Parts: C-alpha cells; structure tokens; sequence
C-alpha cells in the first residue's frame, strides 16, 4: 500500500497516473480519499475529473468543483481507480492537491 | 462496471435511464455516487428527484436540492436503482451533473 | 422494498408511519436515507424527532433541525425504525419531506 | 437496544452515563450517533468531550464543538463507549442534545 | 485499544507518535477519528500532514487545512497509521487536536 500525491494546476491541467509494473505483479489499483485546495489557488470553481475510455472515446468524469468561497476541500469516498488514469480540470487555476494509495490486492480466490 | 454520467438541465428537466439489454445478462442496476453544478447553472434552488412507478402512479423521490449559495454540491451515499429509471426537476434550470456506475451484481447463490 | 415519502409541515406536526400488516409476514422495519426542506418551508429551525415508546412514556429523539439559512438538508445514516412509528416537529412550520424504505428482512436462520 | 438522549449545559457542564445493571447481563456499551444544539444554546463554541481513565487520571476527549454560526450539529460516527462515562464541555453554556443507544452486544463466541 | 489526543500547535509544527514497545506484542497501528480547533487556534488556514518515509524521503500527506472561518474540524475516515509516524503543520499556529486510538489488531490467520 504506497503513498500517492499530486497536484491538479494551470500548468498540470491534465496529469497521468501510472503505477510501476512490480505493483502489477498483485493486482493493483489507487484508492483515492482526500482533496484539498493549494496554496497559490485561485477564488473560482476548479472542475477535477477522472477520465479513462469509454466507447473507445475519452470519456471524463466530474468528481468535484473546489472554490474557495464555498467549498475548497473534498473527501473522496468509494473511488478506486485501474491505471493508467488521467486528472483534469475543465476549468480552474489549481493547485488542487489529489491524496490516495496505490492499493494492491492480494490474491483472493475464495 | 461501467461508468455513467449525465446532465439535468432546463432542455432536460426529465432524463431517462436505461442501460443496454447486453448488462442485464448478470443482473443490473445503477450505483450513484456524486452530484455538481454545471457551468450554465443559476442561484436557485434546483430540485433533483429519482422517478420510478409507485401504486401505478409516478412516484418521485426528492434527492438533492443544489443552489450555488447554499450548497451546491451531493454526496450519493447508497443509492441504487433499476433501469429504466427517471430523473426530475421539479424547479431549476441546470445544468446538475450526475455520476454513478452502471453496476452488474455477479451470480451470487450463497 | 417498498419506496416511502412524507412530509413534515405544520398541518403535519405528528405524522404516524404504519406499514400494512402483509409486509409484516417477512419481519419489517422503515430504513431511512434523505430529509430535504419543502417548497413552502420557511427561515426557522425545524426540528425533526422520531418517536416510540420507552419507560411507558412518549420518547422522541430529534433528528434532524432543518433551516434554509444554515443547513435545509439531512442524509440519514443508519436509521431503522419499528412501525408504528411517530414524526415530530417540535419547532417549525415545513414541509420537511421524509424519504425512506419499507424494507421487510428475509428469514435468516444463519 | 435501549433509546438514550441527554443533554449538556450550564447547569449540565459534566454528565454521568450509567446503564442499569440489569443490562450488564449482555455485554453492554453505548453507541452514539447524533448531536444537535438546544433551544436555549448561545451562539458561542461548545465543546464536548468524553471522558474516562487513562493513565489513572481523568482524561477527556474533544469530540465536537458545536456553534450555530459556525455549525450546531455534529453525527456522531463509529463512538461507543464504555459505561460509566462522563460528557464534559470544557466551554460553551449548552443546551446540547446527545442522541445514542443502550447496545447490548450478544453472546459470539465464534 | 488505547485512546489518543494530542495537539498540533506553533510550539508543536511537528509531533512524534511512537507507541510503547509493549503494545507491539500484538501488531499494533494507530486509527484516527476527530481533529478539532484550539481554544488558541487563529483565524488562518492550518495545514495537518500525516508524515512518513516514501523513497527513502521525507513525504508528506496534506490531511485537513482548520479554519475558524471555513470548516475547523475534520472527522477522519479510514486513516491507520504505523507507528513512528509525524503529524505536522505546514502553515498555522494552532493549536489542533488530534483524536484517535492506539489499536492492536489480534492474531488472525484465517
């Protein structure tokens, strides 16, 4: 279970998670928990999405909005994700900082 | 698990929900997690029902009620339906994003 | 699984839940998820209250005070009544609208 | 399953949580799940702790803090406790209203 | 299942959680629950980090940011850490509490 972080931002508008190929070897996802607005963000609505395919197309999915004037943070309940994935912000400055676990799961074939 | 999301908005007060016939093949329904604000959204209250067939009649069920100055976001926490399924407006203007899964619960006999 | 909805107003004070006595062969209970404010609501706390019996005397449990000025709204987590049942407002004129589930638990001798 | 409600205040800065004996024949504890303010609460923090020993002195636990500009709520999550208990509020004049159970947990030897 | 508190101040930037070798009899982590504000804290962002080794450096987990103004409380869902770890604060002046239990899971090889 290794410690994951990153930052969503106007030069990291899109970012990419890929986990290393040795986590494969047990078959591995990213458990996401916490969100929390950056330091140098902005007063307006900052749109993060996972996105992976879907119909062959980039399908994207708005997860949240963060601003400070209403709400800056979000806890990240029940998400987990197959890398590669892809963080993007329809609109918004950042930084929004992204908190989870590379989560292996053990072989279970009960 | 496939991965689902639309749009309530004043074009769309009414969306329906029905899943391909190919997924009822390993029994079906529709697991939601989040709903946001759209861009084109206005500050009132906008009033979120899922809609299913009751005593015959339409039965709604008031979900969520966004308004970017009280809170314009929901957390769905263990809300599944059975396709077809209607989502309502009974006011506002959107657009309000839906997210959820499309989630197929495997044979489980035990 | 039957779906069920009330509202809390103030013609509506004391609203008394009775499932009917055939989804009492498969031993039943009322589970409860979402609160909202009504249409007509007004700018005043309105205190929510499940009601029953205990020591002989009429024991109620506030829930819930909705206001449209600090939180209209209540998801409720793990709340399973015994019908019949008592709503109470204590303070507030509503609608209060009450959405849950006739849930009847299967036989489960394990 | 017992039905249990207090409430701390000024005249109620500290109190005691005793189940009856009689339900100490099945291993016994109590499970909370909501607080809300009271009727004559002031708009000031409020903060609520449970006590026990540790260490053989009185230790106290800041659970909630509740103020209604702020937020007079709390939902009291995975708390349970193991009588006698003491509730303390190191400032605030109350009054706040504590909603739990008397739980029993049944003989498992599995 | 010892139960935890402590605090996140100016003095305090960064805190040492090491439980006693005693307890690492039975393997042994730390569940957090609450985090509340000071009764000196300030009215600033307070940026709460859970600290560990990740690659052989320094890593930092922004966990909740405390203010008086925006939310100064956080209930923390699912976090289980091992011991040593570090709490820091990488803007504020606190203080803030932290509230847990030192929990030892039992042997089980099922």
């Amino acid at each position: 279970s290794l410690i994951w972080g990153c930052e969503l931002n106007e030069q990291n508008k899109t970012f990419e998670f890929k986990v290393e190929d040795d986590e494969e070897k047990c078959e591995h996802q990213l458990a996401l928990r916490t969100v929390c607005l950056g330091d140098k963000a902005k007063d307006e609505f900052h749109i993060v999405e996972i996105v992976t395919q879907e119909e062959g197309a980039e399908k994207s999915v708005p997860i949240a909005t963060l601003k400070p004037s209403i709400l800056p943070m979000a806890t990240m309940v029940g998400i987990e994700l197959t890398p590669p994935v892809t963080f993007r912000l329809k609109a918004g400055s950042g930084p929004l900082y992204i908190s989870g676990q590379h989560v292996a799961m053990e072989e279970d074939y009960s």
